[PDB]
């Protein structure tokens, strides 16, 4: 039963993740940030996140609610504000789709209080 409800939920945050990618058109944060290319960030960061590792837990009904997806949204956005620096085209890129990100999360909270 808690699953034909969370069923639900699973749909309207697909719907919000879809969202989330198309204000990342440079695919930033599709993937996992590359080791290859940064050998050093698990030093940095202890909890790497993104998009797909979102989405896979999403399809295997890992969110049991909306708290826990914007949890793994905000790592995303707080792990590149720490690694970069200001002027980077990352920081930048974490800006914006924090700050556009933002307004669909809002009309997501009010949906799932429904
Ligand atoms: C290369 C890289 C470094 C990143 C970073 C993302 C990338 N990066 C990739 O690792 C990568 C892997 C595979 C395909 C990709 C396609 C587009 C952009 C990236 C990409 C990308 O920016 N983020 C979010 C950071 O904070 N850093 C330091």
């Amino acid at each position: 039963a808690m699953e034909l409800r969370l069923t639900e939920l699973t749909r309207l945050l697909r719907s919000v993740l879809d969202q989330l990618q198309d204000k990342d058109p440079a695919r930033i944060f599709a993937q996992p940030v590359s080791l290859k290319e940064v050998p050093d960030y698990l030093d940095h960061i202890k909890h790497p996140m993104d998009f797909a590792t979102m989405r896979k837990r999403l399809e295997a009904q890992g969110y049991k609610n909306l708290h826990e997806f914007e949890e793994d949204f905000d790592l995303i956005i707080d792990n590149c504000m720490k690694y970069n620096a200001r002027d980077t085209v990352f920081y930048r890129a974490a800006v914006r789709l924090r700050d556009q990100g933002g307004v669909v999360l809002r009309q997501a909270r009010r949906e799932v209080d429904s």
